[PDB]
């Protein structure tokens, strides 16, 4: 809204959160205690935009205000 | 067939393809990296995925756990990072 940018992000296992739209706040950043409260990381894990599409973490959240944003944990393959 | 030459088939942006051998100890970033930058491309502005359906891994991912699989390379949304 007007007063209140937000997005709303949808969490591994049915959950999910509301960050403020902050200009100048990285995705990662504006979902890194969400993720630590569950457990996750943003390295572990992939954010998807609705209208199936991948963002970068590092995407300035307020362009994103209105949106829904989608947290995917990543296959579990290993690193070199 | 892979016992001999292990590979991993990698489709691209604009309906395009590549084959990466699935050589142990290779990340996805650097196995895909030639492919990329032949196409203007770079790992960092992209995401990759296994077929499974869509499921997404990591760039540092070891490329040999994943002969035999497809895999498959998106453009990230063009949305400015912080920094811009």
């Amino acid at each position: 809204h007007m007063q209140k940018p937000i997005v709303r992000v949808f969490l591994p296992n049915k959950q999910r959160t509301v960050v403020p739209a902050r200009c100048g706040v990285t995705v990662r950043d504006s979902l890194k205690k969400a993720l630590m409260m569950r457990g996750l990381i943003p390295e572990c894990c992939a954010v998807y935009r609705i209208q199936k599409k991948p963002i970068g973490w590092d995407t300035d959240i307020s362009w994103l205000t209105g949106e829904e944003l989608h947290v995917e944990v990543l296959e579990n393959v290993p690193l070199t």
